[PDB]
Protein backbone atom coordinates (compact mmCIF):
# COMPACT_ATOMS: atom_id res chain seq x y z
CA UNK A 1 0.00 0.00 0.00
CA UNK A 2 1.41 3.34 -1.01
CA UNK A 3 2.64 5.86 2.10
CA UNK A 4 0.99 9.03 1.46
CA UNK A 5 2.25 12.16 3.72
CA UNK A 6 1.59 15.82 4.28
CA UNK A 7 3.54 18.22 6.53
CA UNK A 8 1.30 19.98 9.12
CA UNK A 9 2.34 22.40 12.05
CA UNK A 10 0.71 21.39 15.72
CA UNK A 11 0.93 24.37 18.52
CA UNK A 12 -0.74 24.96 22.02
CA UNK A 13 -0.80 29.08 21.58
CA UNK A 14 -0.75 29.41 17.33
CA UNK A 15 2.85 31.37 17.97
CA UNK A 16 5.20 28.37 18.48
CA UNK A 17 4.50 26.14 15.68
CA UNK A 18 5.94 22.44 15.43
CA UNK A 19 6.47 20.79 12.27
CA UNK A 20 5.17 17.35 11.89
CA UNK A 21 5.05 14.83 9.10
CA UNK A 22 1.37 12.88 9.37
CA UNK A 23 0.27 9.98 7.95
CA UNK A 24 -2.77 10.58 5.75
CA UNK A 25 -3.89 6.74 6.40
CA UNK A 26 -4.33 7.14 10.22
CA UNK A 27 -6.86 9.96 11.92
CA UNK A 28 -5.15 13.07 14.10
CA UNK A 29 -5.98 11.09 17.09
CA UNK A 30 -4.10 8.16 16.54
CA UNK A 31 -0.91 10.56 15.73
CA UNK A 32 -1.01 13.31 17.66
CA UNK A 33 -4.28 12.62 20.33
CA UNK A 34 -6.84 15.19 20.63
CA UNK A 35 -6.81 17.43 17.62
CA UNK A 36 -8.14 20.63 16.66
CA UNK A 37 -8.66 22.77 13.54
CA UNK A 38 -9.87 26.59 14.38
CA UNK A 39 -11.80 25.15 17.17
CA UNK A 40 -13.27 21.84 15.49
CA UNK A 41 -12.41 18.32 16.87
CA UNK A 42 -10.38 16.71 14.20
CA UNK A 43 -9.61 13.53 16.12
CA UNK A 44 -11.63 10.82 14.62
CA UNK A 45 -10.67 12.81 11.02
CA UNK A 46 -7.78 11.57 8.48
CA UNK A 47 -5.43 14.15 6.98
CA UNK A 48 -7.21 16.06 3.67
CA UNK A 49 -4.45 17.76 0.68
CA UNK A 50 -6.21 20.72 1.98
CA UNK A 51 -4.84 20.60 5.41
CA UNK A 52 -1.34 20.98 4.28
CA UNK A 53 0.70 23.58 5.97
CA UNK A 54 -2.20 23.79 8.48
CA UNK A 55 -1.81 24.62 12.37
CA UNK A 56 -3.16 22.06 14.20
CA UNK A 57 -3.99 22.73 18.30
CA UNK A 58 -2.57 19.46 20.43
CA UNK A 59 -3.34 19.26 23.94
CA UNK A 60 0.27 19.66 25.97
CA UNK A 61 1.31 16.32 25.23
CA UNK A 62 5.27 16.70 25.80
CA UNK A 63 7.68 19.28 28.17
CA UNK A 64 8.17 21.81 25.38
CA UNK A 65 4.39 21.99 25.08
CA UNK A 66 3.49 22.12 28.78
CA UNK A 67 5.87 24.91 29.36
CA UNK A 68 4.21 27.06 26.07
CA UNK A 69 1.04 26.26 27.43
CA UNK A 70 1.32 27.39 30.95
CA UNK A 71 3.58 30.58 29.60
CA UNK A 72 0.36 31.62 27.52
CA UNK A 73 -2.61 30.42 29.40
CA UNK A 74 -1.13 30.78 32.88
CA UNK A 75 -2.99 27.45 33.85
CA UNK A 76 -2.07 23.68 34.16
CA UNK A 77 -5.69 22.22 34.08
CA UNK A 78 -5.35 19.49 31.70
CA UNK A 79 -8.71 20.05 30.12
CA UNK A 80 -8.53 23.89 29.63
CA UNK A 81 -7.29 23.52 25.82
CA UNK A 82 -10.41 21.29 24.62
CA UNK A 83 -12.80 23.43 26.92
CA UNK A 84 -11.24 26.25 25.24
CA UNK A 85 -11.40 24.96 21.74
CA UNK A 86 -14.80 23.50 22.61
CA UNK A 87 -16.44 26.79 23.20
CA UNK A 88 -14.19 28.55 20.25
CA UNK A 89 -16.02 26.39 17.77
CA UNK A 90 -19.17 28.78 18.72
CA UNK A 91 -18.16 32.01 19.74
CA UNK A 92 -16.15 32.15 15.90
CA UNK A 93 -19.70 31.84 14.63
CA UNK A 94 -21.20 35.00 16.95
CA UNK A 95 -21.11 38.51 15.63
CA UNK A 96 -19.35 41.59 17.70
CA UNK A 97 -21.45 44.52 16.52
CA UNK A 98 -19.79 47.83 17.61
CA UNK A 99 -22.45 49.77 19.75
CA UNK A 100 -21.78 53.43 20.76
CA UNK A 101 -18.58 52.57 19.87
CA UNK A 102 -18.03 49.24 22.37
CA UNK A 103 -17.68 45.93 21.07
CA UNK A 104 -20.57 43.97 21.82
CA UNK A 105 -21.68 40.30 21.21
CA UNK A 106 -25.14 39.46 19.41
CA UNK A 107 -27.56 37.77 21.52
CA UNK A 108 -27.18 33.82 20.83
CA UNK A 109 -26.23 30.70 23.08
CA UNK A 110 -27.55 32.03 26.16
CA UNK A 111 -24.55 35.10 26.39
CA UNK A 112 -25.89 38.06 27.75
CA UNK A 113 -23.98 37.48 30.98
CA UNK A 114 -20.39 37.44 28.10
CA UNK A 115 -21.90 40.59 26.62
CA UNK A 116 -22.34 43.14 29.75
CA UNK A 117 -18.43 41.33 31.32
CA UNK A 118 -16.86 42.53 27.57
CA UNK A 119 -18.98 45.81 27.35
CA UNK A 120 -17.92 46.68 31.15
CA UNK A 121 -14.14 45.40 30.52
CA UNK A 122 -13.96 48.12 28.04
CA UNK A 123 -14.95 51.03 30.29
CA UNK A 124 -12.47 50.12 33.04
CA UNK A 125 -8.59 50.10 33.53
CA UNK A 126 -7.46 46.69 33.66
CA UNK A 127 -4.21 44.79 32.61
CA UNK A 128 -4.40 40.85 32.05
CA UNK A 129 -1.30 39.05 33.32
CA UNK A 130 -1.50 35.81 30.87
CA UNK A 131 -0.28 36.64 27.13
CA UNK A 132 -3.33 34.36 26.20
CA UNK A 133 -5.89 37.13 27.78
CA UNK A 134 -3.87 40.43 26.20
CA UNK A 135 -3.72 38.99 22.85
CA UNK A 136 -7.03 38.23 22.62
CA UNK A 137 -8.61 41.58 24.59
CA UNK A 138 -6.40 43.32 21.57
CA UNK A 139 -8.20 41.09 19.31
CA UNK A 140 -11.89 41.81 20.95
CA UNK A 141 -11.18 45.45 21.41
CA UNK A 142 -10.84 46.10 17.68
CA UNK A 143 -14.05 43.91 16.98
CA UNK A 144 -12.63 40.14 17.07
CA UNK A 145 -14.03 39.21 20.13
CA UNK A 146 -14.63 35.47 19.53
CA UNK A 147 -11.04 33.92 21.06
CA UNK A 148 -11.46 36.38 23.70
CA UNK A 149 -15.05 34.88 24.69
CA UNK A 150 -13.72 31.69 24.33
CA UNK A 151 -10.82 32.07 27.23
CA UNK A 152 -13.84 33.30 29.52
CA UNK A 153 -15.83 30.57 29.21
CA UNK A 154 -12.73 28.12 29.46
CA UNK A 155 -10.90 29.93 32.22
CA UNK A 156 -14.20 30.43 34.25
CA UNK A 157 -15.22 26.07 33.76
CA UNK A 158 -18.53 27.44 31.91
CA UNK A 159 -19.73 26.00 28.36
CA UNK A 160 -21.58 27.85 25.34
CA UNK A 161 -25.05 27.72 26.73
CA UNK A 162 -24.57 27.42 30.59
CA UNK A 163 -26.10 29.94 32.86
CA UNK A 164 -23.25 32.06 33.89
CA UNK A 165 -23.04 34.84 36.57
CA UNK A 166 -21.61 38.26 35.85
CA UNK A 167 -19.51 39.39 39.40
CA UNK A 168 -18.19 35.43 39.42
CA UNK A 169 -17.22 35.62 35.56
CA UNK A 170 -15.89 39.01 36.78
CA UNK A 171 -14.04 37.46 39.58
CA UNK A 172 -12.28 34.83 37.24
CA UNK A 173 -10.55 37.52 35.29
CA UNK A 174 -9.74 39.89 38.15
CA UNK A 175 -7.59 36.71 39.14
CA UNK A 176 -5.71 36.87 35.62
CA UNK A 177 -5.14 40.63 35.79
CA UNK A 178 -2.69 42.97 37.36
CA UNK A 179 -4.08 44.69 40.47
CA UNK A 180 -1.29 43.95 42.94
CA UNK A 181 -1.36 47.76 43.66
CA UNK A 182 -5.11 47.47 44.65
CA UNK A 183 -5.79 48.55 48.40
CA UNK A 184 -9.06 48.65 50.94
CA UNK A 185 -8.74 49.99 54.18
CA UNK A 186 -12.26 49.12 56.13
CA UNK A 187 -13.27 49.43 59.30
CA UNK A 188 -16.13 47.59 61.70
CA UNK A 189 -17.46 49.18 64.34
CA UNK A 190 -19.48 47.20 67.03
CA UNK A 191 -21.59 49.19 70.08
CA UNK A 192 -20.48 46.11 72.10
CA UNK A 193 -16.70 45.17 70.82
CA UNK A 194 -15.53 48.23 69.97
CA UNK A 195 -13.52 48.90 66.41
CA UNK A 196 -11.38 46.33 63.79
CA UNK A 197 -9.58 47.83 61.13
CA UNK A 198 -9.24 45.72 57.89
CA UNK A 199 -6.78 45.71 54.56
CA UNK A 200 -7.83 43.83 51.38
CA UNK A 201 -5.68 43.79 48.76
CA UNK A 202 -5.93 42.88 44.85
CA UNK A 203 -9.12 41.29 43.84
CA UNK A 204 -10.81 41.50 47.27
CA UNK A 205 -9.62 45.56 47.55
CA UNK A 206 -11.95 45.97 44.16
CA UNK A 207 -14.89 43.83 44.79
CA UNK A 208 -17.96 43.76 47.57
CA UNK A 209 -21.16 41.75 48.16
CA UNK A 210 -24.11 43.46 49.81
CA UNK A 211 -24.48 46.99 48.44
CA UNK A 212 -24.88 48.72 44.99
CA UNK A 213 -24.08 51.71 46.00
CA UNK A 214 -20.11 53.00 46.49
CA UNK A 215 -21.85 55.62 49.03
CA UNK A 216 -23.59 53.75 51.16
CA UNK A 217 -20.44 51.76 51.41
CA UNK A 218 -18.65 55.63 52.29
CA UNK A 219 -21.45 55.79 55.17
CA UNK A 220 -21.56 52.57 56.35
CA UNK A 221 -23.05 49.24 56.15
CA UNK A 222 -25.02 46.89 58.56
CA UNK A 223 -23.43 43.81 59.26
CA UNK A 224 -23.64 40.77 62.00
CA UNK A 225 -21.48 41.08 64.85
CA UNK A 226 -20.25 37.41 66.06
CA UNK A 227 -21.60 39.02 69.67
CA UNK A 228 -24.80 38.98 67.47
CA UNK A 229 -25.09 42.87 67.42
CA UNK A 230 -25.18 45.12 64.06
CA UNK A 231 -22.19 45.99 63.27
CA UNK A 232 -21.14 49.43 60.86
CA UNK A 233 -18.48 48.22 58.19
CA UNK A 234 -17.27 51.30 56.61
CA UNK A 235 -14.43 52.45 54.17
CA UNK A 236 -11.57 54.11 55.23
CA UNK A 237 -9.22 53.82 52.31
CA UNK A 238 -9.21 53.10 48.71
CA UNK A 239 -6.60 52.84 45.99
CA UNK A 240 -7.89 51.59 42.92
CA UNK A 241 -8.72 52.37 39.40
CA UNK A 242 -11.92 51.34 39.50
CA UNK A 243 -14.79 49.69 41.98
CA UNK A 244 -17.35 47.18 41.79
CA UNK A 245 -20.18 46.55 44.25
CA UNK A 246 -22.97 44.10 43.93
CA UNK A 247 -25.88 42.77 45.62
CA UNK A 248 -28.46 40.28 44.91
CA UNK A 249 -30.60 41.97 42.35
CA UNK A 250 -32.74 44.31 43.34
CA UNK A 251 -34.80 47.35 42.26
CA UNK A 252 -32.48 49.98 41.71
CA UNK A 253 -32.52 53.56 40.60
CA UNK A 254 -29.28 54.48 37.86
CA UNK A 255 -28.20 58.43 38.27
CA UNK A 256 -26.99 59.74 35.34
CA UNK A 257 -22.74 60.80 35.88
CA UNK A 258 -22.56 59.05 39.56
CA UNK A 259 -21.49 55.70 38.03
CA UNK A 260 -19.43 53.69 35.23
CA UNK A 261 -21.67 51.29 34.38
CA UNK A 262 -23.85 48.48 35.45
CA UNK A 263 -25.53 45.05 34.75
CA UNK A 264 -29.20 44.20 35.14
CA UNK A 265 -30.69 40.62 36.13
CA UNK A 266 -34.12 39.94 35.37
CA UNK A 267 -34.98 36.52 36.11
CA UNK A 268 -34.39 33.78 38.82
CA UNK A 269 -31.77 31.60 40.14
CA UNK A 270 -32.45 29.28 37.56
CA UNK A 271 -33.26 31.56 34.68
CA UNK A 272 -32.79 34.93 33.54
CA UNK A 273 -31.41 37.42 31.35
CA UNK A 274 -28.89 39.91 31.39
CA UNK A 275 -28.53 43.69 30.14
CA UNK A 276 -26.05 46.48 30.16
CA UNK A 277 -25.96 50.11 31.19
CA UNK A 278 -23.29 52.54 30.73
CA UNK A 279 -23.80 56.46 32.08
CA UNK A 280 -22.41 58.57 28.78
CA UNK A 281 -23.53 61.93 27.86
CA UNK A 282 -27.18 59.65 28.82
CA UNK A 283 -28.12 56.25 30.02
CA UNK A 284 -27.37 53.81 27.11
CA UNK A 285 -28.98 50.14 27.83
CA UNK A 286 -26.82 47.83 25.48
CA UNK A 287 -28.70 44.60 25.36
CA UNK A 288 -26.06 42.28 22.87
CA UNK A 289 -26.45 44.18 19.62
CA UNK A 290 -29.46 46.54 20.82
CA UNK A 291 -29.65 50.19 21.98
CA UNK A 292 -32.08 52.30 23.99
CA UNK A 293 -31.40 55.33 25.65
CA UNK A 294 -33.14 57.34 29.00
CA UNK A 295 -32.36 60.16 31.40
CA UNK A 296 -33.47 57.96 34.29
CA UNK A 297 -33.23 54.39 34.73
CA UNK A 298 -34.65 51.33 37.62
CA UNK A 299 -34.18 47.99 37.16
CA UNK A 300 -32.99 44.89 38.81
CA UNK A 301 -29.34 45.79 38.80
CA UNK A 302 -26.99 43.14 40.30
CA UNK A 303 -23.47 45.19 39.98
CA UNK A 304 -22.27 48.65 39.57
CA UNK A 305 -19.01 50.00 38.52
CA UNK A 306 -17.22 53.23 39.64
CA UNK A 307 -14.35 55.21 39.02
CA UNK A 308 -11.98 55.49 41.48
CA UNK A 309 -8.19 56.76 41.72
CA UNK A 310 -7.13 57.33 45.54
CA UNK A 311 -10.05 57.55 48.52
CA UNK A 312 -9.49 58.58 52.19
CA UNK A 313 -12.70 58.87 54.82
CA UNK A 314 -13.35 61.83 56.65
CA UNK A 315 -15.12 59.48 59.26
CA UNK A 316 -12.94 59.57 62.70
CL1 LIG B 1 2.75 25.92 20.83
CL1 LIG C 1 -4.41 43.42 28.66
ZN1 LIG D 1 -20.07 42.88 68.65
Amino acid sequence: AEVRTIKVFTTVDNINLHTQVVDMSMTYGQQFGPTYLDGADVTKIKPHNSHEGKTFYVLPNDDTLRVEAFEYYHTTDPSFLGRYMSALNHTKKWKYPQVNGLTSIKWADNNSYLATALLTLQQIELKFNPPALQDAYYRARAGEAANFCALILAYCNKTVGELGDVRETMSYLFQHANLDSCKRVLNVVCKTCGQQQTTLKGVEAVMYMGTLSYEQFKKGVQIPCTCGKQATKYLVQQESPFVMMSAPPAQYELKHGTFTCASEYTGNYQCGHYKHITSKETLYCIDGALLTKSSEYKGPITDVFYKENSYTTTIK
